[PDB]
C-alpha cells in the first residue's frame, strides 16, 4: 500500500524492554556477550498492554516520544499490543488474564480500551501502531471446539470490534493478529480465516487505519525458510511468506487489500521443535531478523519484534493455576517462570543464538 506506517518515522524504543534488557545485560558475564545483549535495547519492539495497570505507562511513552521528536526534529512512532480480552488465551492456560467474561469482562475490556484511547488522544503528534489481541481471532478459526473459546466467541468479537472502532477515532494504525503459518496457513484454514477477518473489518466500518494483519506473534516460524522445517509436513505453507502469499488474495477478493507485519524476534533458529504446536519457551531460540521495512514482499509492511524475547510464555510449575503442559515439553526451557515475567537464561540464549548475529 502507499502508506507504510513506518516510513518517515523514528520508532520510540520500548522503555519497558530497555529496563529489562539493561538489567539482564549486566548479569551476562562475558563483556562482549554483554555488550551485544545491551544492544538489544536499541532494537525496536512492541510494548504489551497486558493489564490495565499499564495504561498510564502508555501515557508516559507517548509524552516521552513527543518530547524526543521535538528534541530531534523527528516524527516518533509508538508500538503497542492490545492484549487484555476477558477469558484471554482461551485455548491454553499460561496467559489467562485479569478479566473474565462471567464477571463483567466485556464491560471491563471496553473501559480498558476507553482509557487507552483517552491517552492516545492527548498526543496527536505521535503515531501509534497497535497489534490487536494476539491469538484471539486465530482461536476463533480453529478452536471453536474448545468450549472456553466457543463460549468466548461473541465476547471476543464484540471486544475486538470495540477496540478497532474506537482506536480508529484517534488514528491508530492497526494490525489484527492472524496466527501464523502453522495455525491459519494450512490451506484448509485460509478461507475460514479470511472470512472471519473480513467480517471483523466490515463490523469496524472498514476504517483505513485497519491496515491488515500481524503474523507469527510470539512464535518462531521463518519468514522465508531455506528448507521446510520438518514440523511443517503436510502443509505447503511452511513459512510466513507462503502463508501471507496464500491468504492475501482471499482478502483482496473479499474487498480488502490488507497488508501485514511479521514477528521475527524469536525466529533466528529454525528446526528446534518436535511438533509445530509447541509454542512455549522453545529452547535454543535465537533473536531473528531485525525490524525493517525491507521485507521481501508486496504484502508485508514490516518485519517487527512483537513478542519481546526474554519475557516468558508460561510457567513450567504444575502447581500454578496457569500451568500448561506445553510449557513442560521436552523442547520447552525448564524451569520457567510465569508468563510475562523475565526469563534471564532464555534471554541470554536468544543473544548467543541470534541469527543474524548481534
Ligand atoms: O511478553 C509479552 C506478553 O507475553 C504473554 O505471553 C504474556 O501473557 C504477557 O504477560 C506478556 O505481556
Ligand atoms: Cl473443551
Ligand atoms: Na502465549
Amino acid at each position: 500500500s502507499a502508506n507504510n506506517p513506518w516510513t518517515g518515522f523514528q520508532i520510540f524504543l520500548s522503555p519497558y524492554y530497555a529496563n529489562e534488557v539493561a538489567a539482564a545485560a549486566k548479569q551476562i558475564t562475558d563483556p562482549t556477550l554483554s555488550s551485544k545483549a545491551a544492544s538489544v535495547a536499541n532494537i525496536p519492539t512492541f510494548t504489551w498492554l497486558d493489564s490495565v495497570a499499564k495504561i498510564p505507562d502508555l501515557g508516559t511513552y507517548l509524552a516521552s516520544a513527543s518530547a524526543l521528536g521535538k528534541s530531534t526534529g523527528t516524527k516518533q512512532l509508538v508500538q503497542i499490543v492490545i492484549y487484555d480480552l476477558p477469558d484471554r488465551d482461551c485455548a491454553a492456560k499460561a496467559s489467562n488474564g485479569e478479566f473474565s467474561i462471567a464477571n463483567n469482562g466485556q464491560a471491563n475490556y471496553e473501559n480498558y480500551i476507553d482509557q487507552i484511547v483517552a491517552q492516545i488522544q492527548q498526543f496527536p503528534d505521535v503515531r501509534v501502531v497497535a497489534v490487536i489481541e494476539p491469538d484471539s481471532l486465530a482461536n476463533l478459526v480453529t478452536n471453536l471446539n474448545v468450549q472456553k473459546c466457543a463460549n468466548a466467541k461473541t465476547t471476543y468479537l464484540a471486544c475486538v470490534n470495540y477496540a478497532l472502532t474506537n482506536l480508529a477515532k484517534v488514528g491508530v494504525y492497526m494490525y489484527m493478529d492472524a496466527g501464523h503459518a502453522g495455525w491459519l496457513g494450512w490451506p484448509a484454514n485460509l478461507s475460514p480465516a479470511a472470512q472471519l477477518f473480513t467480517q471483523v473489518w466490515q463490523n469496524a466500518g472498514k476504517s483505513p487505519f485497519i491496515k491488515g494483519l500481524a503474523t507469527n506473534v510470539a512464535n518462531y516460524n521463518a519468514l522465508q525458510a531455506a528448507s521446510p522445517d520438518p514440523i511443517t509436513q503436510g502443509n505447503p505453507n511452511y513459512d510466513e511468506i507462503h502463508y501471507i502469499n496464500a491468504l492475501a488474495p482471499l482478502l483482496q477478493q473479499a474487498g480488502w487489500d490488507a497488508t501485514f507485519i511479521v514477528d521475527q524476534g524469536r525466529s533466528g533458529v529454525q528446526n528446534i521443535r518436535q511438533q509445530w504446536g509447541d509454542w512455549c519457551n522453545i529452547k535454543g531460540a535465537g533473536f531473528g531478523t531485525r525490524p525493517t521495512t525491507n521485507t521481501g514482499s508486496q504484502f508485508i509492511d514490516s518485519i517487527v519484534w512483537v513478542k519481546p524475547g526474554g519475557e516468558c510464555d508460561g510457567t513450567s510449575n504444575s502447581s500454578s493455576p496457569r500451568y500448561d503442559s506445553t510449557c513442560s515439553l521436552p523442547d520447552a526451557a525448564q524451569p520457567a517462570p510465569e508468563a510475562g515475567t523475565w526469563f534471564q537464561a532464555y534471554f541470554q540464549t536468544l543473544v548467543s543464538a541470534a541469527n543474524p548475529p548481534l
